[PDB]
């Protein structure tokens, strides 16, 4: 709690009345100042307890040049200053009247002082009447016209003045000097002072890790919490500057020294028609540690070949209109007070779009002609004789002029209603009509044409009715005459009835009730009384221009009664259809209507327009059917706005679906604002809405989550079966620092896969702890239960992770290294039993049900290498080759062997791939290998078939073997699978790995793992962390996927929940290995193609759609 006295000034001295004059003579060559010039002034009151004043003094420039970037410095919590010539007299105060009018809107509570200068040669007399008549205007608290450079000034009183402004001036009913602040943030402006000077000298910036470093690095004992409110603080006292505002993303770095921006105006100004200036080469002919000064974001300046507004020259150039004539053209006027500082540099940029040719903007007005048939003559007339201001744009009374003019006022008054709030009052529209050609424009305000209009559009002339006027070729955009002709109300043909029982949502401004046009049915959104044409057309500038086929669709508007027809959503909105029909939401529909509205999302933000209200009862169904093209379109562009690269200032959103910045209205968004939207409807769609009816019981509980927003985990509590790959969006899109989101076609493309719609589920098995063999549960009616083999430590261990649950809950069993495992689930008798091959070489068996039951079978001859499981016969394949058969009534048996040993082979042929085919179900079509030799056999256990293989990787043992029609071997560290035929014992096909994989990418495309799905494709599993999807057919690649594993190791088919078709994947994290059980749904396959098949037909649909609309 240390008291802080300092105070900033800000003399807004206009050229030639010596505000740097009066500085200097009142602190104790001056050719001019190339902007802000800001200095210090230390000063001590006469009391002696008072507070040790210290003016932050900014001199500024008054230069007409150098205003467009003025207000961005004018802030609150200063006391303006105003410097204007006597000499000139009563018209030197009508000019410094736009200062006024302009801090009476950038700060209002503020105090004004106002002094006159250079009264040596002033005529006070007559000025004295209109400065008083002055005291809209801001408080004016008291004229001091004093001298020019003596001393015979009792402008001191400034002290004064601010001493008792150090508390009468009251921020929230505060003291301005008296702030009882921390003594850390005083520590931190005194450490400020020092980076001041450590800073680059061309380049002062400082990141946020340096400052959170000194933080704690210099003893401070300052929290991270308060952190952005010290920020915010020193910034208010001006210090230093940081700009929050994410739509400028400069929010990462902090500016020390501010005497340095306020002169970048000056540089830049002097670094064919002005506004067209080369690359801006300059950004590295400094220090400039990046490529530009002090960062790489200079660039994001909203203050390359260049075009600055400030340069431009100042006369109305040599442009004559193509036609002159009252009947020809259009003329609308916006009758403005005072044009705020820095509103033609916004129009100029705003209408420098050129999609709705030979351009001449000067600095108060753009101008476009495409043709003697559209030209758009936006200017400024104050040729009226009269004080105030008139915006004037002018077309030509044709179709092109139309749709030009309904264009313009829609850019204006965005511009007017997100960055010019306090126009809108003083503006006061005009058209500007005429009966007879030739004599003078007669004007009339809109908000009475509008009803002129209204009643009837053939306006009648009130002096003699024999002259009339259509209300089109006068004002063309309240009646909506400027709107492509197949889009014209008709209503003849309408049926519609405002009857409660035909009623249908309520989307906020208006209603929709159903109804017949044409004969088929549709949405009629009559607005309600208390609507404004405004939102009418703010409805109709997306609606009639943008079409995509996830967008809803515009069938006529008009305006008698304001309604605007629209296509119907048979199916409901998503919200009724996440409150009743909850089971009706599979898995598949979940995800098209969250890649339906990402696809119109990222549209909308191609066409520079932001949603702003993606809520979960503005994304309609069509069909329910899963399989379709069009499933959910968006509707409600109520409070669609256009949003370019400078951002939006309003702050409009239905509490709860809102970004978090949104809400703290003060920072500047822009369209990545959204995506938190999107992502909130993705968490409502995931849990099938149960956040939208908790959010139900309390609004404040409803908005404390786009605010505080401690989000839970859906998978836990919500009850939502896992998704563990949407759940990275989910966990991504819903940040707080608006630059780490996904941009919107960003997360259209992670919604574009046909992974995300299978990985099913995900575990992590704990640190360092690996599998090397994995066997399901037949049973898969007790519970999802999956033993493990472990292999890390030197003994053996028998894992058993349960699915659902995911508890690792391990065990050591075995001496040596666990090798294969097989599962004998016999109903009779209930005997359901998890046998294991060693490494050592014996066959441990254990009971599900019973604890200790280790029947410990009769050792092999050597070391076990693998194992299978009505035929209840178990075939164990030795490193030796010797195959030995058990049998399932020796399941009690403590040690025994059944039958005898077919032995094929001896110690140096290794034979583990023993399988058996889906293909007739005769067991006896068992295939396999010993060694570097393929062999089968049948139960009468005879080699029906010895297949050597000894013909640089065709010289490595046999690895797995699968067979539906022919034969798929895979040998160690193969890139190829050597095919063969079960008929002619010949090889015919060589299905190249790396070939495949050249796609994506001493290659390690390895092949450590090979499963075949019934009659559809491969699963082939490659040691380099890919799975091909290789079709079945003949030679097709579905898919190649990655990017999850380092290595898979093995891959399996199971059941889960009573349900089959999943596939187990287990994998390597490569020494730091973190084992990974991924479990894909597998009709994966047919879903690569179905999901390609859509997105390619509604791709069409779009270029069909969008193709079209240009005619
Ligand atoms: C904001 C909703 N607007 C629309 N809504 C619809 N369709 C429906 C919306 C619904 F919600 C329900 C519904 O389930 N209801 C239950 C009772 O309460 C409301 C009606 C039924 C719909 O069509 C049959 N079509 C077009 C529109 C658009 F405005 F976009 F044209
Ligand atoms: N009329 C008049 N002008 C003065 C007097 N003393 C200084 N000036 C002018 O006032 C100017 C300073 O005005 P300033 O606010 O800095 O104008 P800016 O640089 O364009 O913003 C100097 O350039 C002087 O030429 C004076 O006694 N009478």
């Amino acid at each position: 709690a240390v008291p802080y006295n300092r105070m900033k000034l800000m003399i807004v001295g206009n050229t030639g009345s010596g505000k740097t004059t009066l500085l200097q003579q009142l602190m104790k060559m001056q050719s001019a100042t190339v902007g802000i010039d800001v200095k210090d002034w230390p000063i001590q009151i006469r009391d002696k307890r008072k507070r040790d004043l210290v003016l932050n003094v900014w001199d500024f420039a008054g230069r007409e040049e150098f205003y467009s970037t003025h207000p961005h410095f004018m802030t609150q919590r200063a006391l303006y200053l105003a410097v204007y010539d006597l000499s000139k007299g009563q018209a030197e105060v009508d000019a410094m009247k736009p200062w006024l009018f302009n801090i009476k809107a950038r700060a209002s509570s503020s105090p004004v002082i106002l002094v006159g200068t250079h009264l040596d040669v002033s005529d006070e007399k007559q000025r004295k009447a209109c400065m008083s008549k002055i005291t809209g205007f801001p408080a004016i608290r008291d004229y001091h016209f004093v001298n020019a450079t003596e001393e015979s000034d009792a402008l001191a009183k400034l002290r004064k003045t601010i001493i008792n402004e150090s508390l009468n001036f009251k921020i929230r009913d505060q003291l301005v000097v008296g702030q009882l602040i921390p003594d850390c943030y005083v520590e931190l402006e005194k450490i400020i002072l020092s980076e001041r000077k450590n800073v680059p000298i061309e380049f002062p910036v400082i990141d946020r890790k340096r400052l959170l470093q000194l933080v704690r690095e210099n003893q401070l004992q300052l929290d991270e919490n308060e952190l952005p409110h010290a920020v915010h603080f020193l910034n208010e006292s001006g210090v230093l500057l940081h700009f929050q505002d994410p739509a400028l993303q400069l929010s990462d770095l902090y500016f020390v020294e501010p005497k340095w921006l306020c002169k970048i105006m000056a540089q830049i100004l002097t670094v064919h028609p002005k506004g067209i200036i080369s690359r801006r080469d300059v950004e590295k002919f400094l220090s400039k540690k990046r490529k530009f000064p002090k960062n790489y974001m200079t660039q994001y300046f909203k203050l390359e070949y260049l075009l600055v507004p400030s340069s431009l020259s100042d006369h109305r150039p040599v442009i004559e209109l193509p036609h002159c004539e009252n009947s020809e053209i259009i003329i609308r006027l916006y009758e403005m007070p005072y044009f705020p500082m820095g509103f033609w540099s916004r129009l100029i940029n705003r209408l420098l779009e050129i999609s709705p040719p030979n351009r001449r903007y000067w600095r108060q007005g753009i101008y476009l002609n495409w043709s003697p048939e559209a030209y758009c003559l936006v200017g400024s007339e104050v040729l009226d004789n009269h004080p105030e201001s008139f915006l004037k744009i002018t077309v030509p009374s044709c179709r092109k002029g139309c749709i030009l003019l309904g264009q313009v006022v829609d850019h204006i008054d965005s511009l007017m209603e997100e960055w010019f709030p306090g126009l809108l009052t003083l503006l006061k529209k005009w058209a500007l009509y005429s009966f007879n050609d030739g004599e003078e424009h007669q004007k009339i305000l809109l908000d009475d044409l509008m009803k002129k209009a209204e009643e009837g559009d053939l306006l009648v002339n009130p002096d003699q009715p024999r002259l009339t006027i259509p209300i089109s070729q006068i004002a063309p955009d309240l009646i909506l005459a400027d709107l492509p002709r197949n889009i014209m109300l008709n209503n003849d043909e309408l049926e519609f009835e405002q009857a409660p029982e035909f009623l249908l949502g309520d989307g906020s401004f208006g209603s929709v009730y159903r109804a017949a046009y044409e004969g088929e049915e549709v949405a009629v959104k009559i607005f309600n009384k208390h609507t404004s044409l405004r939102l009418l057309r703010q409805e109709l500038v997306v609606l009639c221009h943008l079409h995509h086929p996830s967008l809803i669709s515009l069938l006529a508007a008009g305006i008698r009664p304001r309604m605007l027809v629209m296509e119907l959503a048979s199916k409901g909105s998503l919200d009724r259809l996440l409150q009743q029909d909850k089971a009706s939401l599979t898995r598949t529909l979940q995800h098209r209507i969250a890649l339906h509205v990402a696809d119109g999302l990222r549209y909308l933000h191609s066409a520079m327009i932001i949603y702003r209200d993606l809520k979960p009862h503005n994304v309609l169904l069509f069909t329910l059917y899963p399989n379709a093209a069009i499933i959910a379109k968006i509707a409600d562009y109520g409070i669609a706005q256009y949003c370019c690269r400078m951002g939006i200032k309003t702050s409009e959103g239905t509490p709860g679906f809102r970004a978090p910045e949104v809400a703290r209205g003060n920072v500047i968004y822009n369209q990545q604002a959204d995506v938190y939207s999107f992502g909130l409807l993705l968490y409502d769609i995931l849990t099938t809405g149960g956040r939208i009816v908790e959010g139900l019981k309390f609004p404040n509980e409803f908005d404390e989550l786009e605010i505080q927003g401690k989000l839970p985990d859906p998978v836990k509590e919500y009850g939502c079966a896992p998704w563990p790959m949407v759940e990275k969006l989910i966990k991504q899109c819903l940040k707080e620092n608006p630059q780490e989101r996904p941009t919107s076609a960003q997360v259209f493309d992670i919604l574009n896969s046909a992974e995300l719609v299978c990985l099913t589920r995900r575990i992590l098995l704990p640190k360092n702890v690996i599998v090397e063999c994995m066997v399901a549960t037949h049973h898969n009616s007790r519970n999802a239960s999956i033993w493990l083999g472990c292999g890390h430590t030197d003994r053996g261990q028998l894992s058993f992770l349960d699915l659902n649950t995911e508890g690792y809950t391990s065990e050591e069993v075995a001496d040596s290294r666990i090798l294969c495992l097989a599962l004998v689930h016999l109903p009779v008798e209930k005997e359901s039993w998890i046998v294991s091959g060693t490494q050592s070489g014996t066959l441990l068996v254990i009971n599900t049900e019973d604890g200790k039951k280790r029947h410990t079978l009769e050792k092999m001859t050597d070391s076990v290498t693998c194992l299978y499981c009505q035929k209840n016969f178990l075939l164990v394949g030795t490193a030796d080759g010797k195959l030995a058969i058990f049998e399932d009534k020796t399941v009690k048996l403590k040690g025994a062997a059944p039958l005898k040993i077919l032995n094929i082979g001896n110690v140096s042929t290794p034979l583990m791939c023993l399988s058996e085919s889906t293909n007739s179900t005769e067991r006896n079509v068992m295939w396999g290998g010993c060694g570097t030799k393929i062999f089968s056999f049948s139960n009468d256990f005879t080699i029906q078939k010895l297949i050597e293989t000894r013909t640089a990787f065709s010289d490595s043992n046999i690895i797995t073997v699968v067979v539906d029609t022919a034969l798929y071997i895979a040998k160690q560290n193969s890139p190829v699978v050597e095919v063969w035929d079960k008929k002619t014992e010949k090889l015919c096909g060589l299905i190249d790995c790396v070939h495949f994989l050249r796609e994506v990418t001493s290659y390690s495309g390895r092949v450590k793992t090979l499963c075949l799905q019934k009659n559809t494709a491969l699963w082939i599993g490659t040691g380099g962390g890919h799975i091909l999807l290789l079709d079945l057919s003949t030679r097709r690649l579905i898919r190649v996927i990655y990017n999850f594993c380092n290595s898979v190791r093995v891959m399996m088919t199971a059941q889960l929940g009573s349900l089959k078709n999943v596939m187990l994947v287990l994998g390597y994290n490569r020494k730091e290995i973190q084992s990974c059980l991924t479990v894909w749904d597998i009709n994966l396959p047919h879903e690569v193609q179905n999901l390609e098949k859509h997105i390619e037909v509604r791709k069409e649909l779009a270029e069909k759609m969008r193709r079209t609309s240009v005619e």
